[PDB]
């Protein structure tokens, strides 16, 4: 019962939970999506210069 | 992100403006087209004399 105990505190100390990282993993892909096109916008901005000549 | 700041620090110190230099490059070629044609004015002083004799 000792070692029982014991890899249940071990568990409790390093252990992550998953069911808020299904909802970090959507955000984060969500957010990685939405910059690179930002970046794609930020990107283009120099075509303009070229229509004043 | 100091090298970036560096970097930007450099473009606002020397970059030119180009969105100027499309109005004042055809401000000048205009001029120039004006100076032309005055100096072409400004050549015939001599054919008046001409008449004269």
């Amino acid at each position: 019962k000792l070692q029982d105990s014991l890899d249940a505190g071990v568990g409790n100390l390093v252990d992550a939970d998953l069911a808020k990282e299904s909802a970090k993993l959507q955000s984060l892909q969500t957010k990685q999506q939405l910059g690179v096109q930002a970046l794609s916008i930020a990107n283009q901005s120099s075509s303009s210069i070229l229509s004043l000549f």
